[PDB]
């Protein structure tokens, strides 16, 4: 993947996270901040979800309370390079677990 292509796709993903998390109208409080390009999501029980870019690797890294995940770009979808799961599936699963409430953007 090219550098300009990663910049385009990572920017689209970043905008998509910020919009969906700003759209959040559930019962739980979910905060989303961007600091130095890194997206931090804070939940009511103090747990966090951290999304960042790996520019040399052309990867998107996710860090939840349970573990860490690295995502390549495959078939117009961000795929975990260890299990093949999609970025949005794991993010929704982790956000739902750590918020105690369904967090889905389907």
């Amino acid at each position: 993947m090219n550098d300009s292509e990663f910049h385009r796709l990572a920017d689209q993903l970043w905008l998509t996270i910020e919009e969906r998390l700003d759209d959040w109208d559930g019962d739980s409080d979910i905060d989303c901040e961007i600091n130095g390009g890194v997206l931090t999501i804070t939940f009511e029980n103090g747990s966090k979800i951290i999304i960042n870019r790996q520019e040399p690797l052309h990867q998107v890294w996710l860090a939840t309370k349970q573990g860490g995940y690295h995502f390549d770009l495959k078939g117009d979808e961000w795929i975990c390079d260890r299990s093949g799961e999609t970025f949005w599936d794991l993010l929704e699963q982790a956000a739902t677990q750590q918020a105690g409430e369904t967090v889905s953007f389907r």
